[PDB]
């Protein structure tokens, strides 16, 4: 089918493995073309190592259901076949000619629109290097021992050669020093290509009008705050059923029209990111076997890579596109006469896009493939026929049943939170995030690495106490055992490792600055919103959740064995710094 393409970066893994290289006619895989196995060392563990130092300051938790089951993620060969099995080995049908007329129709508009005002332009070597650097103070002490390396640039170089001839010998997705070189190197060429969308905010929200980029978790309920002042019907936040897998090869083609708006040097490198990787990709997955653990080499044509980072921008850009495509059908400019239709009136697409576009883009958030919109009635709600023919079918929920709206935008899910506006003791409104509580308390007990010495364990437990302090301060469980926290480990040491992943989050707990003048600087001094800037000089004045909230979101305040907590936490601090040894510590009690 399409070996001119992936038969040089399959001739090469085969080449490098021929002592174990074998068709294994075992292999699980249905909708993916299997091209071959060859021995490898398992990798993963079947469950999440402990932070000893969160787990000891957080006692109620032991038991809670929400949080022994975040520490038991499977992330062996077992735990990845289960997964490539039951959501990954699919088929989305091809959706109709109409639908696909709209959305390329959409898509030209959209990226028009996108680029009047910045132009594409290829990512650099020292870019890459600056963003790898500063992730390593924060694998990236790999990757920053890839970056200083003078071969690995080499290397960079000679696959771009054959990039530019329309070949790829080495840029291989996975689900020695060469092979790491080689991964790395692939995701350089990707940066260089289609790293523009994300270092040039092309899906902020001054670009894209429904785009979050940059704006930070703080600002992500203020924002649904002012989509709710806009005049129409409810606000939909429909999850769509693994978007990544959804994602056609219309959509990739949608997606490419970005590269008729680049220099020719450009469109010539993103062109081979496009049709060698994107539209055609070699995927590393493992697998175990009676005998053992084997790499298997499968390739499609469709769905995403979730390791590529160029899919954030891809994956907004086609959410923006699809929900403007779901408002054309509850408005009634889309029919089900022309999904079905190759020969449907452009020009009544093109008329509404003109006229309407940038209005309907400003009535929602969209980030990857989380969306929020508020459209101009409520028709929208049944407004599926075009939503489930582009292969976006919502999660569970049956196929044609309406969408469930929400008049109050303190109850949308967005960006795995809701928001809350909360007043402050001198009558100022803060609008701040909001989860489970079980969620975060489950998070934070997980460990990121094994041998990591107390140090690094309690400095990873003082990131997760001090972005509870910033964001979560509100939760009275969240601010009591952030203080414990912050308590027991050392005044003087950094937080080390990453919370989270989220590109929402800014990481202003990474610090060893007080947290109440950062607390100021995010939700007084730096925050849009708040036009007075009188400081909050005690965390006295720093509101909570209302009591029946925050029991309703997870706190055990009023639970017998939380207040037992509460009392006894002086003890568990002084437990933790016992082992700790003698080092200056400061009581936040
Ligand atoms: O860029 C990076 C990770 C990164 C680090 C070092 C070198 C390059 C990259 N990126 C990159 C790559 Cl390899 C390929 C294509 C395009 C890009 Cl931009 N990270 C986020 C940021 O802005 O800090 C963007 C993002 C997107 C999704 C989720 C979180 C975040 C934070
Ligand atoms: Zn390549
Ligand atoms: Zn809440």
């Amino acid at each position: 089918d399409n070996m001119d393409v992936i038969g040089e970066r399959i001739k090469r893994i085969k080449e490098e493995h021929n002592s174990t290289w074998h068709y294994d006619d075992e292999n699980p895989y249905k909708t993916w073309a299997y091209h071959g196995s060859y021995e490898v060392k398992a990798t993963g563990s079947a469950s999440s190592m402990i932070n000893g130092v969160v787990k000891l300051l957080t006692k109620p938790w032991d038991v809670v259901p929400m949080v022994t089951q975040m520490a038991m993620t499977d992330t062996t060969p077992f735990g990845q076949q289960r997964v490539f099995k039951e959501k990954v080995d699919t088929r989305t049908p091809r959706p109709l000619p109409g639908t696909r007329k709209v959305m390329e129709i959409t898509a030209e508009w959209l990226w028009r629109t996108l680029g009047r005002n910045k132009r594409p332009r290829l990512c650099t070597r020292e870019e890459f290097t600056k963003k790898v650097r500063t992730n390593a103070a924060m694998q990236w002490d790999s990757a920053k021992a890839a970056v200083e390396d003078e071969e690995f640039w080499k290397l960079v170089d000679r696959e771009r050669e054959l990039h530019k001839l329309g070949k790829c010998g080495s840029c291989v997705y996975n689900m020695s020093r060469a092979i790491w070189y080689m991964w790395l190197g692939v995701r350089y060429l990707e940066f260089e290509a289609l790293g523009f969308l994300n270092e040039d905010h092309w899906f902020s929200r001054e670009n894209s009008y429904s785009g979050v980029e940059g704006e930070g978790l703080h600002k992500l309920g203020y924002i649904l705050r002012d989509i709710s002042k806009i005049p129409g019907g409810a606000m939909y936040a429909d999850d769509t059923a693994g978007w990544d897998t959804r994602i056609t090869e219309d959509d990739l083609h949608n997606e490419e029209k970005i590269i008729q708006q680049m220099d020719p040097e450009h469109r010539q490198l993103a062109n081979a990111i496009f049709k060698l990787t994107y539209q055609n990709k070699v995927v590393k997955v493992q697998r175990p076997t009676p005998t053992g653990t084997v790499m298997d080499i499968i390739s499609r044509k469709d769905q995403r890579g979730s390791g590529q980072v160029g899919t954030y921008g891809l994956n907004t850009f086609t959410n923006m596109e699809a929900q403007l495509v779901r408002q054309m059908e509850g408005e009634g400019v889309l029919t089900k006469a022309d999904l079905e239709n190759p020969h449907l009136l452009e020009k009544k697409i093109t008329q509404w896009l003109e006229t309407k576009g940038v209005e309907r883009l400003k009535r929602m958030a969209i980030s990857g493939d989380d969306c929020v919109v508020k459209p101009i009635d409520d028709r929208f709600a049944n407004a599926l026929l075009a939503l489930n023919d582009m292969g976006k079918v919502r999660k569970d929920i049956p196929q044609w049943q309406p969408s469930k709206g929400w008049h109050d935008w303190q109850q949308v899910p967005f960006c795995s939170h809701h928001f809350h506006e909360l007043i402050m003791k001198d009558g100022r409104k803060l609008v701040v995030p909001c989860r489970p509580q079980d969620e975060l308390i489950g998070r934070a007990r997980i460990s990121q690495g094994a041998g990591w010495s107390l140090r690094e364990t309690a400095c990873l437990g003082k990131a997760y106490a001090q972005m509870w302090s910033l964001m979560y301060f509100h939760r009275r469980d969240l601010r009591l055992a952030s203080n414990a926290i912050c308590s027991a480990v050392p005044v003087h040491w950094v937080p080390t490792s990453r919370t989270t992943w989220s590109i929402h989050a800014h990481h202003q707990w990474m610090t060893t600055e007080d947290m109440l003048t950062v607390w100021n600087r995010v939700w007084i001094e730096e925050n849009p919103w708040m036009e007075d800037k009188t400081p909050v000089t005690t965390w006295e004045n720093v509101p909570y959740l209302g009591k029946r909230e925050d029991q309703w979101c997870g706190s055990l305040i009023g639970l017998t064995s939380r207040a037992t907590w509460a009392q006894n936490i002086p003890t568990a601090i002084q437990q933790v710094r016992s082992l700790i040894g003698n080092e200056e510590f400061l009581d936040y009690m």
